[PDB]
């Protein structure tokens, strides 16, 4: 717990607000971990935290989980039971299984944000990062209309230096040829750490996915044992649970 006292006088010290977010130790000790208890990037990615949300009240300022049960319900979201190999937590998500007539970009970033600040509060997922898996098939000119370059620069930002989670691999499977040009518009704003684990796996996905989470995953994926639909069900049901969590850290 080195640097604890000092990210915390810094804190206080620039002004960070007090906010619906209390400077407990097990809050501050998610930056600290994120970077390996290195203070001045912990501090650096704190600061990028709350300019982040300032800046994106759009998705930030409510974590209800009352606004995206839809897209939940909707099977395109889950996180699965089981860690890989190296303890990363595993998160999917379902390209198909968003209506862009429905939901809008800001309501899918929303999902992913509700699950991070839940996930990050697991230690052994603070110190081994996440993976996140995001099936693209079906991906449709009506969703790339909703990624503009302010939403672009945000997934970049997040991926890298102002959300708590160390991205440890993003694999993209069934990417489709229209999607390039999704893609063209998030990499410059990537660095080569990220681009590095960025993985684009194409229509024949299935031996290395399988090489990179053996054993855990859904039968839609080649595992063995449960279903997408489970998977997603039990996650929704968790992120209703966590409603008042997720109500003390809204707005
Ligand atoms: C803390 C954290 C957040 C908040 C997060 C992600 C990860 C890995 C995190 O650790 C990944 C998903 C993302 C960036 C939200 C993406 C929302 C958009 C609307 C999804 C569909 C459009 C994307 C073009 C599909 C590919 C995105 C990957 C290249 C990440 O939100």
């Amino acid at each position: 717990q080195p640097g604890l006292a000092a990210l915390r006088r810094r804190a206080r010290e620039a002004g960070v607000p007090l906010a619906p977010l209390p400077l407990t130790d097990s809050f501050l000790l998610r930056f600290l971990r994120a970077r390996d208890f290195d203070l001045d990037l912990a501090w650096r990615l704190l600061k990028n935290y709350y300019k982040w949300r300032a800046e994106c009240p759009e998705i930030s300022a409510d974590l209800h989980p009352r606004s995206i049960i839809g897209l939940l319900k909707a099977g395109y979201h889950g996180v699965l039971r089981s860690r890989d190999p190296t303890g990363s937590k595993v998160l999917i998500y379902r390209i198909a299984h968003w209506d862009p007539k429905v939901f809008t970009a800001y309501d899918v970033f929303r999902v992913s944000l509700i699950t991070s600040e839940l996930i990050v509060q697991e230690v052994e997922t603070q110190r081994n990062g996440i993976k996140a898996i995001f099936d693209l098939e079906g991906w449709q000119f009506s969703h790339a209309f909703q990624i503009t370059p302010s939403v672009a620069k945000k997934i970049a930002a997040v991926l890298t230096d102002s959300f708590p989670l160390k991205v440890r691999g993003i694999h993209l499977i069934n990417e489709p040829v229209i999607f390039h040009a999704v893609f063209s518009m998030i990499k410059p704003f990537l660095t080569e750490k990220i681009k590095e684990r960025i993985h684009m796996h194409g229509n024949n996905y299935k031996q290395s996915l399988l090489q990179h989470f053996p054993d855990i995953l859904p039968l839609e994926y080649g595992g063995e044992e449960f279903s997408m639909e489970d998977i997603c069900q039990e996650w929704t049901n968790f992120i209703m649970k966590s409603e008042d969590y997720l109500s003390s850290i809204s707005e």
